[PDB]
């Protein structure tokens, strides 16, 4: 088999990212104005609804990382002050921001969105911003929350109509409603939201001139950093010389980086992104050996070499597998040395076992084709939690974020937690709805149903999973929050990964333009 060349060429190899002077200074003073805004709103209870709105704008503008302490402290104070009993303006916004922060606030706050009759109030539909806030809140629902199932149907139907009716009245607003309807805020990766929210915000009549100025300057600065990371990754990858040293596999470093970029985009996580991108490149290679390429005996040997985890067994390995074993060992050994210096060898060793367990289970399914053992579906979902990378990507984030990982986080990881199982299953379902239709067609076999009904059934199962994942997100406290945030971003990324095709051999225009919007086009002025 042959894979197409990278579509990106050499444009990311060397970065010439070009800055003005004093941009550090302008941004510094903008930062202080924003701190003061947050402080002023927090200090007066009457302004708490406005505080939530400011927090939302900072988050959607993609600059929450500049005000981590201020925002965490603000939301903490909001949670402590009102508990589950918020009853103000911005009730839908309060609900979503609380749950995004990890506070499992209940749906009771919505009860007075409905009549005495239990039908949504007429005044809701005659307020677009409120309708939109309610729609966005529905994305945070867990299973069994009927008031939000109801609210989703209500807002969807009304928002659809309004967006059409407002095309000739306010086109930008139509666009903003229709983007939300296409994918709700919670499901969109935060850096992708920022690229889309920034221009909408900038054109809003009442927008804060200080926030938008800061958001655009910062967007461009952080984009330059991302470009530096991808430049470093591009050089590393080019050194490996994949077309010669792994001609069976793909030239996809930009794609591995984009996936890593989804876990955490913030400047603080630069080292973690670069390492994760390398591990994803290694996974891609290794998968491409286990899927087609390697014979059973070759795979058996490679698996023991991975168990051995030492360059000294390079001689025990099939010739074509040598370069990949070398790249793999060099990559992990560099990280092992970094962690040992920080006194975190135990965290490295915990991570390492997950890497071995990944290859192990790839060898499990190779055994299944060699002895005629048949998958069932218990196993085909279970062993795919591992081989699909859910455990590996999560713990690779642990290694990249060593400063905050606890022994408890690893205990969580090894516990086979529902959240990772759900991620794994959802990933399989999303990929089966475009192709690894050997699935939709097979579902049609199982249930004897037409394509239309099958698609509806399969899509409802996917909606069920997002709700299951929301519940696990709100209930999981044993893993440090910044790692939980990384996990949830990687789960939402699957929706981009498996949008309309398999975007790693092919590449949908949708996926291609997301990459350009993040890495190529800077914000204007």
């Amino acid at each position: 088999a042959n894979f197409s060349p990278s579509i990106w060429g050499d444009q990311f190899l060397i970065v010439d990212n070009q800055v003005e002077q004093g941009v550090e200074q302008i941004v510094k003073d903008l930062k202080k104005e924003v701190r003061q805004l947050l402080k002023e709103a927090l200090d007066i209870p009457m302004k708490h609804a406005n505080l939530l709105k400011l927090v939302d704008e900072i988050q959607r503008l993609g600059i929450s990382y500049l005000f981590e302490q201020e925002i965490d402290h603000a939301l903490q104070h909001i949670y402590e002050t009102y508990g589950d009993n918020w009853s103000g303006a911005r009730s839908s916004l309060w609900f979503r921001l609380m749950r995004k922060q990890g506070y499992f606030v209940t749906c009771d706050v919505f009860n007075n969105h409905k009549d005495e009759s239990g039908v949504f109030k007429q005044s809701l539909k005659n307020h677009v911003e409120g309708l939109l806030e309610l729609y966005e809140a529905t994305s945070m629902r867990v299973p069994g929350e009927i008031i939000l199932e109801d609210a989703l149907v209500f807002t969807q139907s009304h928002l659809s109509i309004i967006a059409k009716d407002t095309l000739s009245i306010n086109p930008a607003l139509s666009t903003e409603i229709q983007r939300a309807l296409k994918k709700p805020l919670w499901k969109r990766l935060p850096r992708i939201e920022a690229v889309q929210y920034i221009p909408f915000y900038e054109q809003q009549d009442s927008h804060n001139k200080t926030l938008i100025k800061l958001a655009k300057l910062e967007f461009n600065l952080l984009q330059s950093l991302h470009r530096e990371e991808l430049s470093q990754l591009s050089k590393w990858w080019k050194a490996f010389d994949v077309k010669n040293n792994a001609p069976y596999s793909r030239d996809r470093i930009v794609e591995c980086y984009f996936w890593a970029l989804a876990s955490r985009f913030e400047p603080q996580y630069s080292r973690a992104r670069i390492f994760l991108a390398k591990v994803i490149a290694l996974v891609t290679l290794i998968d491409d050996i286990y899927d087609a390429y390697g014979t059973y005996e070759e795979l058996k040997i490679f698996t023991e070499a991975i168990e051995r985890w030492s360059i000294t067994c390079l001689d025990m390995i099939p010739e074509y597998m040598k370069p990949i074993y070398k790249l793999f060992m060099d990559t992990y050994t560099e990280m092992e040395e970094i962690l040992a210096k920080e006194g975190k060898t135990n965290i490295f060793n915990c991570g390492k076992e997950f890497v071995k367990d990944f290859v192990r289970n790839l060898m499990v399914e190779a055994q299944w084709a060699n002895e005629g053992h048949i998958p069932t579906t218990e196993e085909l979902d279970s062993v795919a939690v591992i081989t699909g990378g859910a455990n590996l990507l999560t713990t690779t984030c642990y290694l990249g974020m060593s400063d905050i990982v606890t022994k408890e986080a690893f205990e969580w990881a090894v516990s086979e937690p529902p959240l990772l199982r759900y991620k794994g299953i959802l990933g399989r379902r999303l990929n089966d709805l475009a192709g690894h239709s050997s699935s939709v067609e097979s579902y049609m076999k199982e249930y004897n149903v037409s394509e239309e009904y099958a698609k509806n059934l399969l899509y409802k199962q996917v909606e069920d999973l997002w709700k299951d994942i929301n519940r696990e997100y709100l209930i999981t406290k044993t893993i440090p929050r910044p790692l939980l945030v990384a996990v949830i971003n990687l789960v939402h990324f699957l929706d981009v990964l498996y949008a309309a095709k398999d975007a790693f051999t092919a590449m949908g225009e949708e996926y291609k333009n997301l990459v350009k919007s993040l890495l190529v086009y800077p914000m204007s002025i």
